[PDB]
C-alpha cells in the first residue's frame, strides 16, 4: 500500500548526460549514439539572450568551440547543426551507455521525470507534468538547461522534454528533443507571460482512484452526475474539461474499484464546492493533478 | 527557481539490485561486493510469518536454497547467515557496479531517498523521512521488500533502509543495513500499532525558509517569539520540539535569506494557528516536512 509522487529509474538517463561549453556559457547536452542535443542558447552571453540572432550567433562557432565532456573525458566535435531551438554535436564516439530511446512529444497532462543536472552531472530525480499552458513547474538554478524529461517503458527512454528557460514568473519552459518548445515559448529574454494554469481534471480523477485503492475513501458521496454537469463545475473551478476519451481511459481503475466514472466525478465536484474542510486525500490538502490514469495503475500494479 | 521534492539520481543503487528467491518468496536483494543482503523474512511463507522462529526456520536452509539473480544470471551462494533481521548471502562473485558505499542509522525527520524494486527490478524513486515514530510513508506492493533507502554525498552511496514490513495502518516499517529494525517493530505480522506521527519542526521551518528564497513570502509576520513559547504552540499542534541544535542547523538558511529562525518560528506558529486560508506555499496547502535543512541548501544550491 501507500501511493508515492515517484519517479522513473534515472540509471539509464545519468549514462547520457554531458557538460556543453561554448565561451562562457556551461550547461548539459544529452549524448545518445554519437549526437549531443543541447540548447542552442549555448552560444549566447546573457546579453545576446535579449534579442538573439541564432543563425548569426552560429556563423561564429566552429566544432572546436563546442567542448563536450563526459565526466572526467573530453568528446571531440566532429560537426553541429542548429534543428528549430537544440544544437545537435556529432562526436567521433557513439555513447557506449545509450539506452534504447524515443523522442516524443508529449500532450499537456502527461507526467514525465526530469533529471536535474548541473555541468553535466546528475543532482537529483523528480516527476513532472506538462501543464496546459505548456509551462512545467521545475527546480532549475542556473546551469541546468540541458536537464531532459522522460518517460521509461521496460528499457525504452522516451525523452520528451529538454529544459531552456525560465519566466520572470519562475514557471519552465523547454522543447522536445527536436528542438521545438512546447506552447508559444522563444529561447529569448522577453515578456514571456504563460496562459490560466488549469488543473488536469482526468489526472485529479485517476489520483481519487488511487485513494480509493489505497483505503483513503472519506471523499466518497451518495452522488452521480453527467459529463455536462461535471463541466459547468470544472470550468468555474479552472479544471481542464472532462471528455468522454478521459472517462475512456479511467476505465480500468472504474472497473478495479467499482465505482463508476461519473460517481468520481459526482465525488470531485463535491469536493470543489465544499473544498477539503481540513481533512487529507493520500497526506494531500490540495487534490493532485500530476498522476495520469496510466501512473496510477502503473504504481498500483508495480511494473518494472 | 522552484523547489519540487527531489530524490537522489537511482543508477548507483539500481546497478546493485537483485532478485532473492527461497522456495516459494521472491523479493529484493542488495548486491555489494560479494554480499547480497535481504531481509531474513525471504525464508517464510505467509503461514510462519504469524509466529516465526527464524533460527529454526534458517536450519532448514542451505545455500543452494538461496536463489539470487543479477538481471538474468544467476548468483553461486557459497555462504548464508544471519545478522539481526537480515541475511548476508555470500556470492562467488563481487558486483562489478558496486559504489562507494556506507551503512549508516539515521534519526528520525532524515529524508532519504526509496527505490521501489520487484523481483530485482527497480520501478520508481521517491523521497522519504524517517518519521517520529520511526515508519516511513512509502509506496510498496508485495515484492518491494528488500528495496532500499539511500542518500549519496557526491559519489558514495550511504544506505540507511531496507523494507521489510506493512502495518495494519498501511505505513511502513524496515531495517538499516545490519538488519536492526528503527523504531519497536519486528518481522511478525502481528498487532504493531504505530505512535503518534509527529510533524518535523526542523524541516517545516527549513522548507518555508526554500519558499522565501523561491518568492513565496505571504506568510512572512511582523512577530517573533522564543523557544519555549514556540513549543508551547508546538506540543498543541503534535509539532516535534525545537531545540537549540535545531537553531543552528537553520543558521545558513536564516543567514541567506536574513530571517531569523525565531521570526520564521513566529511565522510558522500563526499558520499552525490561523491555517492556510485556503492559500498554498511552494505549491502545498499543508506545511511540508519531508525536507531537511540540508535538502534545503543542496537542492537551493544545486549539488551533484
Amino acid at each position: 500500500s501507500g501511493f508515492r509522487k515517484m519517479a522513473f529509474p534515472s540509471g539509464k538517463v545519468e549514462g547520457c548526460m554531458v557538460q556543453v561549453t561554448c565561451g562562457t556559457t556551461t550547461l548539459n547536452g544529452l549524448w545518445l549514439d554519437d549526437v549531443v542535443y543541447c540548447p542552442r542558447h549555448v552560444i549566447c552571453t546573457s546579453e545576446d539572450m535579449l534579442n538573439p540572432n541564432y543563425e548569426d550567433l552560429l556563423i561564429r562557432k566552429s566544432n572546436h568551440n563546442f567542448l563536450v565532456q563526459a565526466g572526467n573525458v573530453q568528446l571531440r566535435v566532429i560537426g553541429h547543426s542548429m534543428q528549430n531551438c537544440v544544437l545537435k554535436l556529432k562526436v567521433d564516439t557513439a555513447n557506449p551507455k545509450t539506452p534504447k530511446y524515443k523522442f516524443v512529444r508529449i500532450q499537456p497532462g502527461q507526467t514525465f521525470s526530469v533529471l536535474a543536472c548541473y555541468n553535466g552531472s546528475p543532482s537529483g530525480v523528480y516527476q513532472c507534468a506538462m501543464r496546459p499552458n505548456f509551462t512545467i513547474k521545475g527546480s532549475f538554478l542556473n546551469g541546468s538547461c540541458g536537464s531532459v524529461g522522460f518517460n521509461i517503458d521496460y528499457d525504452c527512454v522516451s525523452f520528451c522534454y529538454m529544459h531552456h528557460m525560465e519566466l520572470p514568473t519562475g514557471v519552465h519552459a523547454g522543447t522536445d528533443l527536436e528542438g521545438n518548445f512546447y506552447g508559444p515559448f522563444v529561447d529569448r529574454q522577453t515578456a514571456q507571460a504563460a496562459g490560466t494554469d488549469t488543473t488536469i481534471t482526468v489526472n485529479v480523477l485517476a489520483w481519487l482512484y488511487a485513494a480509493v485503492i489505497n483505503g483513503d475513501r472519506w471523499f466518497l458521496n451518495r452522488f452521480t452526475t453527467t459529463l455536462n454537469d461535471f463541466n459547468l463545475v470544472a470550468m468555474k473551478y479552472n479544471y481542464e474539461p472532462l471528455t468522454q476519451d478521459h472517462v475512456d481511459i479511467l476505465g480500468p481503475l472504474s472497473a478495479q474499484t467499482g465505482i463508476a466514472v461519473l460517481d468520481m466525478c459526482a465525488s470531485l465536484k463535491e469536493l470543489l464546492q465544499n473544498g477539503m474542510n481540513g481533512r487529507t486525500i493520500l497526506g494531500s490538502a490540495l487534490l493532485e493533478d500530476e498522476f495520469t490514469p496510466f501512473d496510477v495503475v502503473r504504481q498500483c500494479s508495480g511494473v518494472t
